[PDB]
């Protein structure tokens, strides 16, 4: 049914989030003369607990919670394939151990600044394109998740709620800039904690749900939610787990926080603290997914068939909140999900707009530009990116598959480039271009089942799906990343050797990286 009392509550919650963001904008209104990087990096005064809470709320979005609950819920995957929590936690631990220290110790402004200073502005933009694509598609996917969830719970028209949520998020991130998004994430993360953790005892107390512990090791209604990994599917699970471990590092939304930490040590400690917060935040998602897996849906008001029959298994968190939990607990859970989506999409929108106005515009297009012009183009870029993200979320039905493809492409392309600039010395532009081309070519020829793209190269173990398109059981993603990294090293060293030995003319080179 349509309950106004609760729609009013969520509108009030949105207004309070916007008011907190506006207050954070007003109070902390950076450098006195250089306000171009008083929005991007925040003035380097973000502390430890605030930054940890902020970036913890950045990774915990509604798409992440719904994906974990889906992976736990469905019988084929189970908990063993719910590799999002431990994948994110190991990603953050690995980043804080190795990548966080050199990024913050010397004062970079964004993610892409080390790429430009080594590979030239053209390759800086060429690496910006996958990052922008990934951020925009991730924001669109989680906005579509919010739209579907709110259309399920309150039964609001879907094209209004996502527009209002995106408008409010864009408005406060436009007005403040890394202080309106980091002083509201300490509120949104607490709201996520409250809304997710209160609903779990209410869901468990429902008479339909019975013996959540017993369903882990035994099967009564469906396959056990604990799940298993087959002998033949070890390589695919390792491929996806490496995707989640190593593709979660090179995002703009992560390095914008580690650069904003007050000191170098409070960046690594922030990363570890958030790697603990991610598991703390993901425990309720796993519990609710197990509750949905164990629930006898005939007893509830949802009725039979169960959601996995009606192809609604991608959303099992909102159904449990709406049907198993009471009305006000359902609104608490919906507020938690909306806070998670606004936090992650706000981080993505500010992060994707913190690369456009910083280097491809200010450092590439208009090198000599006034700071006020850069601030204004930052604000209009935030607004345009928010409008594009919500329009792509609302108008396109193929957002999830494009999100997965863009995240996989970011992992294949940017991460070898990220590891080459810092850890490896003597990497040139030619090897970077060769790695880009090889990674893009292998990812395109691998194909995607969601986009109905036929794979040009058939890896061993390929099998056709129900829709009639070939799927690759071979771990071509991590193999593509390894091939890109190896060919980056090989082409860089070969070009350096050729230009040092004198086989090629010193004037023939176009990128001029080796000579100068
Ligand atoms: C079962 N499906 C629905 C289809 C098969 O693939 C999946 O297991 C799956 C789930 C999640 C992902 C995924 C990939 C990347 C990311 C992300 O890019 C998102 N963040 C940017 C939030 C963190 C870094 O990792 C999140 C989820 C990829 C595949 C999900």
């Amino acid at each position: 049914a349509f309950h106004v009392e609760g729609l009013i509550a969520i509108i009030v919650f949105y207004l309070l989030i916007l008011l907190v963001g506006i207050w954070a904008a007003w109070r902390t209104k950076g450098s006195a003369e250089e306000r171009s990087e008083a929005i991007i990096v925040g003035g380097r005064d973000i502390g430890l607990l605030v930054g940890g809470f902020t970036m913890t709320a950045t990774w915990v979005g509604g798409g992440y919670i719904n994906g974990t609950a889906e992976a736990v819920y469905v019988p084929g995957y189970g908990l063993a394939w719910a590799q999002a929590p431990i994948g994110y936690s190991l990603s953050l631990i690995l980043g804080g151990l190795f990548f966080a220290k050199p990024m913050r110790s010397k004062g970079y402004v964004t993610m892409l600044d080390p790429f430009q200073q080594i590979y030239g502005k053209r390759m800086g933009g060429l690496l910006f394109i996958p990052a922008l694509m990934g951020e925009m598609f991730w924001a669109a996917a989680i906005f579509s998740a919010l739209g579907a969830t709110i259309s399920v719970i309150i039964d609001v028209d879907m094209h209004i709620s996502v527009i209002i949520s995106a408008l409010i998020a864009t408005l406060y991130t436009l007005v403040g800039g890394l202080y309106s998004v980091a002083y509201t994430d300490v509120v949104q993360l607490f709201c996520i904690f409250v809304g997710l953790w209160i609903s779990v005892p209410f869901a468990l107390s429902h008479p339909a749900v019975a013996d959540i512990g017993f369903t882990a090791v035994h099967a009564k209604y469906q396959k056990p939610w604990l799940g298993t990994v087959d002998s033949s599917e070890v390589y695919s699970w390792l491929d996806s787990f490496l995707l989640l471990m190593l593709g979660g590092i090179p995002w703009q939304a992560y390095f914008q926080r580690v650069l904003s930490s007050s000191s170098a040590t409070y960046a690594q400690v922030l990363s570890f603290l958030a790697a603990f917060g991610c598991l703390v935040m993901a425990i309720p998602a796993i519990l609710i997914g197990a509750i949905g897996a164990s629930t006898d849906w005939n007893q509830t008001a949802y009725g039979l068939p169960d959601p996995k029959t009606t192809e609604e298994a991608d959303m099992i968190l909102p159904i449990v909140l709406q049907y198993l939990c009471p009305v006000y607990i359902s609104f608490f859970g919906l507020g938690a999900v909306s806070a998670a989506v606004m936090s992650s999409a706000d981080s993505s929108i500010l992060s994707a707009s913190s690369m456009f106005a910083r280097n491809i515009y200010q450092l590439s297009f208009r090198q000599n530009a006034s700071d006020k012009e850069i601030v204004w183009v930052m604000r209009i870029t935030v607004f345009v990116f928010g409008a594009s993200a919500t329009a792509m979320a609302l108008l396109t039905k193929t957002v999830y598959g494009l999100w997965y493809l863009s995240s996989d492409l970011v992992y294949i392309v940017i991460f070898p480039q990220l590891l080459c600039v810092l850890f490896v010395k003597g990497t040139n532009t030619y090897g970077a271009v060769a790695g880009y081309v090889s990674g893009l070519f292998l990812r395109i020829t691998g194909g995607e089942p969601y986009l109905y793209l036929q794979p040009l190269i058939f890896y061993p173990g390929y099998y056709p799906d129900d829709n009639g398109i070939y799927n690759q059981k071979f771990p071509f993603k991590t193999l593509a990343m390894v091939t890109s990294f190896l060919t980056n090293i090989c082409i860089s060293y070969l070009a350096k050797y050729l230009f040092e030995s004198g086989t090629l003319p010193p004037k023939l080179d176009v990128f001029d990286a080796v000579v100068a």
